[PDB]
């Protein structure tokens, strides 16, 4: 035999292997979650290296009576996780700090080489003692590989999740995705190194609010095909 | 021959062909212009790559009531077409789209490489169906190739600019621009490539706001010497 | 032995010399004070290639009466030194613009060639009479050498620093500080080259203000470990 079966069967394959091909990109979405059950979104995507780059003050959910507050007051707030009595604060601002980070991960991904890194409130590497000496990139901790939760991608064969609960502290985000070359081609040896480098860093990111998950779901996970994983371990 | 000529000529010829030079920038002016005749200017350099991306929410004119709008703000208006009924909004936001975008490119581009990607509104490659799974750089269309238009540029032979009419619907932008190394050699070969990639995104990005053309005409290209060219074909 | 003291010693040298690690960052804070003593510090840092690029409308002071200002009207003031008459300013914004800048530099650095670029308004190479055709990027005159400042680091051989006054006009500003590899060693030679790409601009920049120099040495310097020198040449 039935030809219109095997055209559905082709188009099928067309859209679950596309993710494999030169110059398809690698897919990221970040989502932070905070205590009275907003979210906001992240997205990065990139062929080669995804580079998710994200700021303690960008990770404040930062909507005060309709408004979106400044980096100066956001940052303000930070500054007294990082330096004992740098501001004038008198209560925490654990109702601005992310409860939960999802981390979701889709398309031709090295699992064995993907970095995620969660670092100080003024981008340090998290230790008790941040320090200037002391501070560097990919530690072994944030190679996750088989930490990674393997999701459904409704044929790809190409979705995982990492998830992680804060503790009431103001974080940075550096998340290393690199592309799969276990088919045994350096695609930065020889003359194409210059096609690579051309191609990093070129595609535009979005950051989205949302007042509750079922938005999230409804209006960012299914309509472009990301699934995502509920409280109650039901996928979205 | 007379030197008072010869030193005349030998200063033109330098002003000229600087931009040949090694660590010598390329540039890249991005315009928009939106329906009350506002334009909002983008400004890229790089000697070796410019990458010039620019967010939906970049895009939008963000004036109301002489007060910059926030990402927040604009982001809330785009989602309504990036996904059916995921804002509050009874009207469209065509007021603050752009009509007409124009890129200029001036400097020692390569003419056959350089690529535009006109993306849809959250950064996905546009299609009528915007989906993770098909999402990639570079499509075959965007390299303009002997479709961009070339204009005058005072002596340098270098100047070439791409026009496009959007049709009410926010965008986001790629533009991939390497230089050209059509005289054989590839600066990305031995040694070299260090250098080349200390070199890489080190330029400061500038945007301006212009309330009408002939600003843009009096305090940006004829300032800087970027020609431009207007709706009666007449240039700036 | 006493090896009470032999274990404060290797605690020491593990501190010291943690920066000449690979993958360890090297570190840069840039650091800007205005007429009323105000300051606003900049960091940046990677292991491979620190790249601190600065817009001039984000080294305005750009607090007015507790609340930050936008971009749109910070580029508005900065525009009339660009393009006269560009803007409706019967007088100048000198209250906003550095009157000193200072660069602190820590870690595995490249001292023959990190380069500091202050570059105009707009982002152009500066020079009396800037323009798109002389655009270019680390000047012979950006890489300082020997005009480097020795300062303490406290047992790891390894700040400095570079001070410049401006004279009343808005800057922008790139920095380039690669890598000491003198050990004989090229790392973007052979396989090692896609473990140095991935690592590029993958760590979060902070931006900071503080009210005074005080609160800087109190909350920023002395909390992390970078030693700056005051205008009565006092290490905090
Ligand atoms: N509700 C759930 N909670 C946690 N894990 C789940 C859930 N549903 C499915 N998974 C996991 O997702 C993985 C992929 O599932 P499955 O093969 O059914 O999906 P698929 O649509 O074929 O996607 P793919 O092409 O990615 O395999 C499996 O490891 C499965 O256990
Ligand atoms: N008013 C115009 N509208 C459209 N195209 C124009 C216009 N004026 C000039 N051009 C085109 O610009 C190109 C360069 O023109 P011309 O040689 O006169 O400029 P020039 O000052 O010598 O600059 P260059 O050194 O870049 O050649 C030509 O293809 C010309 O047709
Ligand atoms: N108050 C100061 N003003 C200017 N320069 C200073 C001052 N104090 C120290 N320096 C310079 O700093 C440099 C390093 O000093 P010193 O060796 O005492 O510091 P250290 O704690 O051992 O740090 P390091 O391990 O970096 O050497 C010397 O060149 C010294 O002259
Ligand atoms: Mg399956
Ligand atoms: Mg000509
Ligand atoms: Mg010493």
């Amino acid at each position: 035999a039935d030809l219109s079966l095997a055209r559905q069967r082709l188009t099928d394959e067309s859209v679950n292997e596309a993710p494999r091909a030169y110059d398809a990109n690698m897919e990221l979405v970040i989502v932070a979650e905070y205590p009275e059950g907003q979210c906001k979104s992240f997205h990065f995507a990139n062929p080669f290296v995804i580079k998710g780059v994200i700021k303690s003050s960008e990770l404040m959910w930062d909507i005060d009576n309709g408004h979106q507050m400044s980096e100066y007051e956001l940052q303000r707030s930070i500054n007294g996780y990082a330096a004992s009595h740098s501001n004038m604060r008198q209560r925490s601002a654990i109702n601005r700090i992310p409860k939960k980070l999802s981390f979701y991960l889709r398309g031709n991904v090295d699992w064995n080489k993907a970095s995620i890194d969660i670092r100080g409130p003024t981008g340090l590497s998290m230790r008790q003692t941040e320090e200037y000496s002391l501070d560097r990139i990919r530690p072994p901790c944030s190679y996750k590989r088989n930490k990674f939760v393997d999701l459904p991608s409704c044929g790809g064969r190409c979705e995982k999740a990492w998830y992680v609960e804060l503790d009431g502290r103001p974080v940075s985000i550096a998340v290393i995705v690199p592309r799969n070359m276990h088919n045994g081609i350096n695609l930065y040896a020889g003359p194409l190194l210059g096609n690579v480098i051309e191609g990093l860093d070129t595609v535009p990111e979005c950051t989205q609010w949302f007042d509750n998950a079922p938005e999230l779901y409804a209006y960012h996970a299914s309509n472009y095909g990301m699934t995502m994983l509920d409280q109650f371990s039901v996928i979205h």
